[PDB]
Formats: C-alpha cells, sequence, structure tokens
C-alpha cells in the first residue's frame, strides 16, 4: 500500500523520488474519504525537511491552513478529474524548477484530494521537466507503480492527454506554449452509437466550455445550434455544428443525455474530454475509448464498445 508508515509518521503519503512527494489532502475537518492529519503532514516536512520543502495544492475545490506549512504552499486550481490549464501547468514547472534547482535537498510535495489523478498529471509532467523521463506514457506508469497502482498512473484520459502535451511542449516547443491555434468546431461524428444512449444520438448534447464558461450549446435531437444526421449502416451519428464562437487554448466538451440508461461518470456527465486548440493537427481531432474521459474505464466497455470514437471536425478561425 501506498502508506507511509516510518520514522513515528502513518501519513498517506509517497516518495516517488527522493525529493519528490505525493500524498492525499492534508484534512482538519469532518472524517471524509481522505485522511491526513493536517498536524502530522505539517509535523513531517517540519522534522524531515526543515526549510527545504514547497507543497503544491491542486484542488480548486478546497484551501487550508497554509500557515501550518509556514506558508509555503503554491495553488494550482484543477477540478477533481479534470487537467490543468497548459498555462497553468508551465507556470507550475516554472516555479518548481526555480525552488529545486536553487538546492539540492529542496523537496517538493504534490497533493490533490487523493493525490492520484491530478497529483499523477504534475508529478509525471515534473518527471519529464527533471529528466527522469523522456517519455509521458514511461513517466505515467511511474507514477503508477509508485503510488496507484493503475497502469497509466493517472484516473483520467485527459489527465493521460495533458503529460502528453507537456512531453510535446518540452520537445517541440522549446519547453513553451506552441504559436496559438484559433478554430471553430463544425461538426462532431461520433462511431459506434448504438447502445449509447438512445443507441441515435437522439438523447445527446454537447456542451463547449472555455475558461470555465459555456461557450456553445448543442442539442442534437432538438437541432439547437446543431443539425444531427443519423446512419445505421455505419453504426454512427454526424451533427453538424452550428454558430461555435471562435475557441483559444484549452477546451473542455462535455457530452450529456436524457437517457437513464446512460450512466454518468466523472464531472456529472457520460462522457467528455479536454484537448489544446494550438495541438491540434489538421482539421479534426479524433479520441478512441481509451482517449476519452469515463468510455476509458473498462467498467463501461459492453456500453462503449472498442470502436466508439468522438471526431471533432474544426475550421480554421484565424480572422
Amino acid at each position: 500500500k501506498r502508506r507511509y508508515r516510518k520514522d513515528g509518521f502513518d501519513l498517506d503519503l509517497t516518495y516517488v523520488t527522493d525529493h519528490v512527494i505525493a500524498m492525499s489532502f492534508p484534512s482538519s475537518g469532518r472524517q471524509s474519504l481522505f485522511r491526513n492529519p493536517i498536524g502530522e503532514v505539517s509535523r513531517f516536512f517540519k522534522t524531515k525537511h526543515p526549510d527545504k520543502f514547497r507543497i503544491y495544492n491542486l484542488c480548486s475545490e478546497r484551501g487550508y491552513d497554509e500557515t501550518k506549512f509556514d506558508n509555503h504552499v503554491y495553488r494550482v486550481m484543477i477540478d477533481d478529474h479534470n487537467v490543468p490549464t497548459l498555462v497553468d501547468l508551465l507556470k507550475f514547472i516554472d516555479d518548481a524548477k526555480v525552488w529545486m534547482t536553487s538546492d539540492p535537498d529542496h523537496v517538493i510535495a504534490i497533493h490533490s484530494k487523493g493525490g492520484k489523478g491530478r497529483t499523477g498529471t504534475l508529478v509525471s509532467s515534473w518527471l519529464l521537466e527533471d529528466g527522469k523521463f523522456d517519455t509521458a506514457k514511461e513517466a505515467l506508469e511511474y507514477f503508477g507503480s509508485r503510488r496507484t497502482d493503475v497502469f497509466q498512473g493517472v484516473e483520467t484520459a485527459s489527465q493521460i492527454r495533458y503529460v502528453g502535451y507537456f512531453e510535446k511542449i518540452k520537445k517541440n516547443y522549446g519547453g513553451q506554449l506552441p504559436p496559438m491555434k484559433k478554430l471553430k468546431v463544425t461538426g462532431v461524428t461520433i462511431t459506434a452509437i448504438q447502445g449509447v444512449g438512445r443507441g441515435n444520438g437522439s438523447d445527446l448534447s454537447m456542451q463547449i466550455v472555455s475558461e470555465r464558461q459555456e461557450v456553445l450549446l448543442c442539442k442534437f435531437a432538438e437541432g439547437y445550434n446543431c443539425a444531427l444526421q443519423y446512419d445505421a449502416t455505419d453504426d454512427c451519428v454526424t451533427c453538424e455544428v452550428k454558430n461555435c464562437p471562435v475557441l483559444a487554448g484549452d477546451i473542455k466538451v462535455r457530452f450529456m443525455s436524457t437517457s437513464k440508461s446512460l450512466p454518468r461518470g466523472y464531472d456529472n456527465c457520460p462522457f467528455y474530454f479536454w484537448f489544446n486548440t494550438s495541438l491540434v493537427e489538421g482539421d479534426h481531432v479524433t479520441l478512441k475509448r481509451e482517449e476519452i474521459d469515463n468510455p476509458h474505464k473498462k467498467k463501461t466497455w459492453k456500453i462503449y464498445r472498442d470502436n466508439f470514437t468522438v471526431k471533432l471536425t474544426f475550421s480554421d478561425a484565424e480572422d
């Protein structure tokens, strides 16, 4: 188990490396799910790494008394089962890099609620930055082998994607954001639709979210900002998307259903994903089952079949 039971401490805490710690939330309130008493976590860092630690809180949902950590806490606002913006991810990387380069004995402790999904995203990103790994896949697998025992380390497909994005940023874009590409979504295509909701796209709606605001809503059956086509022969739906505003940066696409058959997973919906417009190649992005948030869980694999995919078609909106 990922339980630290050494030197008179008992904490949900992992040394991923000698200087990089992953842990769950340092709690003080009512006993709920995850349970690291903040007094003990603070005692740990003050005893084991005096004046040489920095704590990263990745929860958008909850802060705490940071003076328990002598005010050495940096917050990254990420929603549970979601991803940081690439802007925020790079910000974090730079902060950690400055901190770590200043003293070889400096440590960083990254936490979220469980110290799983969000924590794994930034831990694996840091490990790429520090050069321990050269691919996202290996960094993620390492986090999994050290902490979560999940094969790919993190909780969602978008989390996997975003560590991949960081790898691309380091390798192809000199550690900085790629040149911005502005896009409009003009279509969405979903394959292997039978058995998903009403099996014909009629139950489905799609919400596009940018900077924590809804920027487009499409309701398929109704033709609300769209025009649905169902082809039974190809077991797919094709939906023309109308009136999409110019999209830039990190975009969250959520699919909702009026269907009672289709279960909700993370993010209070059947399936969703994040992508970044600047890392889109060509005029589409296509995601397989394992690349979509919620269908990526094997528990859903008799609903989302092996050929379940979602494709967004884009137009260039640079002008």
